[PDB]
Order: C-alpha cells, then structure tokens, then sequence
C-alpha cells in the first residue's frame, strides 16, 4: 500500500501551489477577452505534418433546469434524439455524442422495435457515441462520491444492457468547477480519458500559456501515479460554438449555422453566419482554419478537438441540415487545399482521444502531471460561483438523507432473493433513479427554477417511500422465524422513525408509539446498522407516556432517559421565539448496540409509575418574564430563571460552556484540561446595491458579514444522564447544541423567512493559530488543503463543504462535520464558517431568470470535534492533503449513515427474533462497505451480489486501536462459487480471486467485488 501521508507527490502542476503564484489579473486580452492574441507559425504544419481536426457535434441536455425533466423531454429532447436517429442513419459520415442517459433511456423505451434496431446500429457503427454514460452530468461540488458512483452505474448499466457499450471517455462541459473525485471514480470504472470545461478563466490562461491544458490528473496523495487519468481542459469561456472554434467568438459565431434568423438566433458580435458556397468557401475556410490553428497552438499534438453544439441543439431537421451541409462544404474544400495542411472531419470524443494518444505514442508529445481541484470557479471578473454551494439547502440536506436510505434499502434487501411479486427491484430502481437524477448540475446545486425544484423534491419523496417499503419488508423477513414468516408485500410491518428528517419544526411526520394498560402494553422497535462494525448510538422514539422502560430481546433492562417533546414557535403576540412542551407526547432515549450490517430488536413497555431503569431530564427555561410550562405526566417540573452563562457535561465527555444567549463559548476536553475558547456566532451577508447581484449561482457579498442582532433570546436547557442540550431561539434560527458523551451535535432549524437579499452564516471563532490555512472535503471522499488568498475577493475564498472542514495549528484542531453540503470558508486565522441559507431577490444573469425566494425551513445537522493533534503523524507542510482523526470520521458517519429505526406496526409480532448479523465480521474502523447490491433477480441460477469497499485514511495519533476482524465480503453470503474484483460499476470483471476471498483495500482506495452463489 502507498503511504498517503508522508510522501509528497512530485507533479508538474499542483493547483494549490499554482494558486499561490498566480496573480489572477483580469485584463482585456483582445478578441480572446481572457487570454491573449494567439500567434502561430504557418510553416508548423505541412504535407508531412498535417493538423487533424475533429468536429464533434453535441447537444447539452439538462435533466431539468428552467423546465422539468419531463417538460424538456416532451418539448425538446425526444425530438433531438428522434431526428438524430434519422439524420445519422441517412448520413453515414455525420457524428454525434450523447451524455445524459436519463434522457436516452426515457427515449429508447418509447421507441418501436424497428427504431431500436436502427439506433443500436448507429451506436455499434460509431456514429452516435455515448460520453461518460452517467444518468446525468453531475454537479461536482455538492455531490457525495457515493451518489456520483450511483448515477454513473445507473447510466452505464443501462447502456451495457441495451446498447452493449461502456464509455471510456468522459464529457463534463457544464459542472460549475471540477473535482478530482471524478477522475478517481472514472479511472476505477474503466475510463481512459476525460474532458472538463468550467474552470477559472485565470487558470485557463495560465495553463494555456504552458500548453498544460491536457494533463495526467492524479489524486493529491498519489505519489506513484496509479490514479492518473488523461484529462483535456477546454481553453475558452464557453462550450457553445462561438467559444469552441478558436479564440475569436466574433469569427466562430459565423460558423454556427443555426444563427441566421429563421431559428430565432443571432450573433451578438454583429456578424452573422453566411451559407457556404463555392463562391465564398475559400474565404470562409481561410478564416476558420486560422481560428483552428490558433486554438491548436494551445495544445501539444497535431490533433484538434472542435466541439460543435450548445443547449438542446440539433432538434429541428432543418438545423441538422444547415450544420451538416455547411461543414461538409468546408471540409471538402479545406481537405483538398494542400496549402492548409489540414484534414478535418466530423468525429466523436473517443476518436479525438485515440488520435491524441497515437501522437503521444509516436513520441510527438509528452503530457504534464497534475493534482488538485478546480474550485472555486469564476467565468468572468469577480463573479465566483460559490453561491450554489448553499442554494436550496433543504434539498441539499434531502440528498444526504436519500443517499443513506438508498444504501440501507439496497443492503437490507440484498441478503435475500425476492419473488417478483415483492416488487423489490422495481422500488429500488425507482429510488436509485430519482436520487441519480438529482445529482444533475441544476439539481443538488439549487440552480433550477422553483417548479423544477419542486419536481425534484416530489421525485425524491417517492424515492424515500420506496426505500422505506423495501427496508421494512426486509427487516420483517430478516427477523421472523422462517416457518412463521408470511409476507403481504403490500403491508407495512414497520414504520420508519427518523428524528432528523424532515426534522422537528420542519414537519411533524414521526409517529408516536401509543401505549396504555387498556390498549397496548408494549412495542417492538428495531435498529439497523449499515456500517460494517459493531456500533452503539443513542436512539429516540416518541411515546404516549413518560413511564416507559426498555429491554433487549433477552429481556435485559436497558438504561433509558425520557425528555419532553419541545417545539419552538414564533409567538406573533409576544413577539418572541419560545419553546412549548407537549403534554401528550414524550421522548424516550436509549443506547442501541447493533451488529455490523445488522439488526437489533428492543421492546418499550409502559408502567403505572417511574420504571427503575428510566431517568428523567431536568428542564430550565432561561429568559425574562417567563410563563408556566406544564408537561402533562412528565415527572419533573420545568425550572425558570433569567438568562445566564451555563456549563454542561454528559458522561465523561467534554464540558461545554455557553453564553447567556445560549451559544457555545468554550470546550473543556477533560476535567484537567483548560477551557478552550470556541465561540459560535451567527452573522449575515447582504447584496450589493450597485453592480452585479448575488443569485442562485453567484455569491457577491456587500462586504464582510455583520453580526445578527440577537436581542434577548429564550434559552432552553435540558439536562439528562444520557443526553443534555442547550437550544436558543435566534432570529431565523433555532440553534441547538446536543451532548451525549462525546463531540457535541449541532442542529440548526433555519427559517430565513422573508429576509430578502440575506445570507445567514454560522461562524466559529477560536484561538487556533491556523493562519491562512484550512481544509475542506471533496465529495465526502478526501480532504484538501485550502489557502485563504487575500489577493482574491471574499467569495473566491468560499469552497464547497460537502461533508466537513477543519482548521489546525501545531497542537489543536477543530473539525466541523456536516450532514448536508453547504458553502464555507476560514476568512481569518482561527475561524470556520458555513452558510446556512440564502434568500436573493434578483437573478444573477446566468439564465435562471429568477432569484432564490422559495426558502423553506430546514434542519441542518453537524458534529463539532475539538482535538489535540500535537501527537498525530500529519503530512508535511508541502503536502496538499489532510486527513481526519478517528473521532472526526466516526462523527461524520453518525451524521451521514446513522442507525435506522423501525417501529412494529401491529400489536403483536409473532416469531420475532432479537438480532441479525451477530456473526458478521466487525471490520477496522477506516473500512466501509459503501454499497451492497444484489445484481441478479430470483430466476438467475447463479446469484450475484456486488460490494463497493472503501477504506479512508485516519491519522495515527497514538491510540492502540486493536481487535478487529478481516472483512471478506465474498463470504458474507453462503454457497460462494466465485469471487471477482470488478470495476466500481460492476460491469467488468478484473480479477478472479483465489479461495473466493475478497481482500481488503489500501488507505484511500476503493474496490468493487462480486460474489457468485450457487
Ligand atoms: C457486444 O459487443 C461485443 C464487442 O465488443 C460483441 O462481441 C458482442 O457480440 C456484442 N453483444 C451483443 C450481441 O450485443
Ligand atoms: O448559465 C448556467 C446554466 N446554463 C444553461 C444550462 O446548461 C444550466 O445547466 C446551467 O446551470
Ligand atoms: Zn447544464
């Protein structure tokens, strides 16, 4: 295994290093506004060395943006694909590339058999070529790597089954900035090449000058380079035709033949395209070839890529004709005129890359190595696209919830083969597809129109319900005596209980377990642990009585704590935000211990009086002018008092101190250690009254944030043996700090209401001497070192915080883990900040045509980990990566993949069992079974189950960490006939494993295995 910590990779281009040196000056470079006047030696190409030009027709189809997926399909995409089939069929030399499989599958299944065959033929013959082949062209900032893989697999599995092809070249022309997580996944999925486009204009200029636009992109910790994937970065401002033929859009626009009038399109540079004729072809060719040769100066081979497309292009038959015929005339002339020394033709993306590597092998070009990422993107001036790191946070959080439900549903149902009547495969396909669709760069990014966001939400809601159905049917089968098991595949044996989604104050959705002497004495509940190691976690349920005791199936008492059910309300009368307690519902809390990838059953029983093993939390409401707060049967009376500073400690965990405003002030790790200053503060960013305005994409603050006026907020303190908390009703946010014995959990119920042109940020202020360094993660896969650059505007220093961020000095580190992707930064030494929500009244000129005014209450969750790191073996000062500690990693897992909770629906569960998976191996803490998916239906003689195994890298800080079993996923199911290592999509077998044993992976490595069972 490679050492991902102590060996700084030697690369030609390291993006953090490049950023430190670049000046980012935005000067007018001429026709190529953000570049320079490209010059070339006409004698460079000749009869013995010609410029090979591949014109690649394409159509950018967004699976939802200003219209929903279905609306676009009906109005544009079905016509684009129908006419592509006809035109390619009739013109053998014409080519076309396609990226979004969600649309292609929608189209294909509606085609008659005759057309399906014609379509398969033009794909088999190479005219229509799929690029990437994912369900969508995913966002690369907010997306979790697990979902990027999910959607890639969904699209490629469909392609293999129906088109019999697996793309090895990726095409990503629209994500707003790019992540190295893509080449990581692609390279492990059979890919050999990838193309990107949206990178900072300053980066394009810098790399272009050094002809480093094509490079071998390796991971920041990869010293050997085995993760490298050849990457092509487009050099210009856009992927449209005016910005893909050469440096001068005024000239290039003249070669987009759809801009003549009848199509309602024109050239903003004032010179329209002119139909090619024998009379003007020589002059037109001279202009075009000149542009091509200028573009070619920016690359190292004699093979040039010229994309030919734009948004939803190649729709009308007349459009196919005008583009094809005119280019055909140009090709005939150019290729016949030796003085040009050019051979141009329509081509596909794979053809371009194949030619490039042929030139490379011929020894005519050597490519530079590169590591790093391409955030934060700016397409012009100071317009940095960091706003979408937060836009529509409700759905960003929903993405993470569904991410987990899909994993849990696929894993729980994978243990058995199911009869087709159970509709398991059907429900799982639906769930995978709706979540995959949301990975689109206008989905999770929060950059779609209001009604489109609603469509995505509805789709994800249906997906969650599908997951619940599969999960509950699976639990019933896994924990019921076989000879008693009598399933009704439409019946709900269990109801899922989720305490953090939609969340308290967002939607009263969870059911109350109703117990009573005259109705029902007890209730069975079951917890699922999707992680491959034994896990304990506090779980809570709503019960109709405070007198409830918990037992495991062996009838062993389990210590429990009961707390009131508190709800916060904006009292329109008193004009205050205060909590009201329920007098009919209560929360029971207890520690559940669940087997690796297993289940554990518990029983809740009611009693007439306080049970021996259940304690009750005390409650203190701090504020002036208090009023009584009755809690029905709840044992202890609520206490009141004027606002004051308070300190709390649960178990042997840390001691937290809070200000009289209910905000964290300090953390004391041990009774001996000191009170480390850690202050939570909420501030607000505004919008400029002059110039460019912030919108769904852009973050253009009118200066540093201003503190939110808190006034004298109401603070609620709940103190319990198992769980304590401090909650405060601040303007726009009910802020809560929960303590359970370890790193606290933070929950923010964010309701920005009608606060227009406001972005709410949560900041942490500490004494950590971090300077200008901080770390943020990329797709929940790796942590990358960031350097605050004062030479760049505030918004440029904002980065995606898909799952976590941290700052540190020689001795101390503060890590903030998130349960949802949001934007954040460290604008000053010792600080960390993350945006909660943003409400913008205006559009930011990127085509959306609206601001962001559809905000809705969202419950953001986090874990705050303060640690001493002076003993940890960390990367050198020059290493571009950072790594989490065991505690921080486990805290992240507690947010993203918590235990699942099931409540038995009926009064009695006959044949109930107390546990499942007790014999499952408990793998080392840094290893995870990211995916467990049965790949075959019940009729298959040989069953196949696929697993995606990921091993992260945790810092060694002197903790023994021992006793763990080897995890061999290939033997998790009995009767294993073979074990094979496969690409991450499970589509290609890479190795036949002897002994049918799937070996564990190395740190920061991800592998896939498929076990076959007879
Ligand atoms: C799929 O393509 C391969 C070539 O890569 C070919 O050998 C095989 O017969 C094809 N399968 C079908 C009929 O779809
Ligand atoms: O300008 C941004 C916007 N342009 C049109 C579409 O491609 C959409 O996805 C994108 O966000
Ligand atoms: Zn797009």
């Amino acid at each position: 295994c490679q050492d991902v910590v102590q060996d700084v990779p030697n690369v030609d281009v390291q993006m953090l290093e490049l950023y430190d040196r670049m000046s980012f000056k935005d000067i007018d470079g001429g026709v190529w506004k953000q570049g320079w006047n490209i010059k070339y030696d006409p004698l460079k190409y000749n009869a013995h060395h010609k410029l090979k030009v591949f014109v690649v027709p394409h159509s950018h189809n967004d699976p939802g943006w200003i219209q929903t997926f279905e609306e676009y399909y009906q109005h544009d995409t079905k016509h684009i694909l129908s006419n592509a089939l006809r035109h390619l069929h009739d013109n053998p030399e014409m080519k076309f590339i396609w990226a979004e499989i969600s649309y292609f599958a929608r189209f294909y299944h509606d085609l008659g058999e005759n057309k399906k065959l014609q379509m398969k033929s033009i794909v088999k013959n190479g005219q229509l070529e799929f690029v990437t082949g994912g369900w969508v062209m995913p966002d690369e900032a907010n997306s979790h790597w697990r979902n990027v893989l999910l959607q890639l697999t969904e699209g490629q599995t469909w392609l293999k089954q129906f088109m019999n092809v697996t793309p090895t070249a990726s095409w990503a022309i629209d994500p707003f900035g790019h992540s190295p997580t893509m080449p990581y996944i692609l390279q492990k999925s059979g890919f050999k090449n990838m193309l990107i486009q949206r990178t900072h204009y300053s980066v394009k200029k810098e790399l272009a000058q050094q002809r480093q636009l094509e490079f071998l992109w390796r991971q920041i910790w990869d010293n050997k380079g085995d993760t490298a994937l050849f990457t092509h970065m487009m050099p210009f401002y856009s992927y449209d035709i005016p910005h893909t033929c050469g440096p001068d859009p005024k000239v290039c626009c003249q070669f987009d033949f759809k801009r003549m009038g009848s199509f309602g399109l024109s050239c903003p540079w004032k010179v329209p395209p002119r139909t090619i004729s024998d009379q003007n072809v020589a002059a037109r060719s001279d202009l075009l070839v000149d542009q091509w040769k200028k573009k070619a100066e920016l690359y190292r081979t004699n093979v040039l890529l010229i994309p030919l497309g734009d948004d939803f292009r190649f729709k009308q038959n007349t459009e196919w004709d005008v583009q094809r015929v005119n280019y055909e005339r140009l090709f005939e002339h150019i290729n016949s005129q030796a003085h040009f020394n050019v051979q141009a033709q329509f081509g596909t993306l794979q053809e371009y890359f194949d030619a490039v590597h042929q030139a490379e092998r011929a020894g005519q070009a050597e490519f530079p190595t590169l590591s790093g990422d391409f955030f934060t993107y700016a397409d012009r001036s100071d317009n940095y696209w960091s706003g979408y790191y937060t836009s529509r946070p409700y759905h960003k959080r929903m993405d993470r919830v569904l991410m987990h439900y899909v994993r849990a549903a696929e894993m729980l149902s994978a243990w058995h083969s199911w009869d087709g009547m159970a509709r398991i495969e059907e429900r799982l396909e639906q769930a995978r597809r709706e979540l995959s669709l949301f990975q689109h760069h206008d989905g999770i990014t929060g950059t779609a129109k209001t009604h489109v966001v609603v469509d995505y939400e509805q789709r994800m809601q249906e997906a969650l319900k599908a997951c619940q159905m599969v999960m509950q049917q699976s639990v019933y089968r896994l924990l019921t005596k076989p000879s008693i098991y009598s399933p009704d595949f439409s019946f709900s044996y269990f109801t899922l209980d989720d305490s953090r989604w939609p969340g308290s104050g967002v939607e009263d959705s969870r059911t109350t377990i109703i117990l009573g002497e005259d109705i029902l004495p007890s209730k069975h509940v079951v917890m699922h642990n999707t992680l491959p190691h034994w896990r304990e976690q506090l779980v809570d349920f709503y019960v109709s009585s405070p007198f409830v005791s918990v037992t495991d199936l062996a009838n062993n008492p389990v210590e429990a704590q009961v707390s009131p059910v508190w709800s916060w309300h904006h009292d329109t009368l008193t004009k205050t935000i205060h909590p009201q307690g329920s007098t009919t519902k209560y929360r029971i809390i207890f520690k559940a211990r669940v087997p690796p990838m297993g289940l554990a059953t518990y029983v809740l029983t009611i009693s007439d009086s306080k049970p021996e093993h259940t304690s009750y939390a005390s409650n203190l409401l701090l504020r002036k002018n208090p009023t009584s707060l009755p809690l029905g049967q709840y044992p202890e009376d609520v206490k009141f008092g004027d606002p004051r500073e308070i300190s709390l400690r649960v178990g042997n965990g840390p001691t937290l101190a809070f200000s009289e405003q209910g905000l964290l002030k300090s953390i004391q790790l041990t009774q001996d250690s000191p009170h480390v200053p850690v202050h939570f503060k909420f501030l607000k960013y505004g919008v400029r009254s002059h110039g460019d305005r912030s919108g769904a994409y852009l973050f253009l603050p009118n200066g540093p944030a201003s503190p939110v006026e808190l006034g004298q907020p109401v603070v609620l303190v709940t103190k319990g043996k198992l769980e304590s908390s401090v909650s405060v009703g601040l303007p726009s946010v009910v802020h809560q700090t929960i303590m359970r014995g370890g790193a606290p959990e933070i929950r923010n119920l964010v309701d920005i209401g009608s606060l227009d042109n406001t972005e709410i940020v949560m900041r942490l202020e500490t004494h950590i001497d971090s300077g200008d360094i901080f770390y943020t993660d990329l797709n929940g896969l790796q942590f990358i070192k960031r350097r605050r650059l004062d030479k760049l505007p505030l918004q440029a220093n904002y980065y995606p915080i898909p799952s976590g961020m941290f700052i540190e000095d020689a001795n101390t580190r503060l890590t903030l883990l998130t349960g949802q992707p949001l934007g954040g930064s460290s604008l000053a030494s010792g600080e960390l900040e993350i945006m909660q929500d943003r409400r913008l009244a205006s559009d930011d000129e990127r085509g959306l045509g609206q601001g962001v005014l559809d905000n809705k209450p969202v419950l953001h969750i986090y874990r705050l980990v303060l640690e001493k790191v002076n003993n940890c073996v960390r990367p050198s000062k020059l290493h571009p990566a950072g790594y989490l500690t065991s505690a921080a990693h486990k805290a992240s897992q507690s947010l993203l993949d918590p235990l699942d909770k099931f409540i038995f629906a009926e009064n009695e569960w006959i044949g109930a069992q107390g546990q499942f998976g007790g014999d499952h191996p408990s793998a080392r803490e840094d290893l995870d079974v990211s995916v467990m998916r049965r790949l075959t239906k019940s009729s298959a003689k040989t069953q196949r189950v696929g697993y995606v195994l990921h091993r992260t890298n945790l810092m060694q800080c002197g903790t023994p960490e021992e006793h763990t079993q080897k995890l061999d996923v290939c033997h998790l199911l009995p009767n294993v006939a073979r074990c094979e290592r496969t690409t991450l999509t499970f589509l290609q077998n890479l190795e036949h494993l002897d002994g049918m044993v799937a070996p564990e992976v190395c740190p920061m490595e991800t592998a896939a295995y498929v076990s076959s069972h007879s």
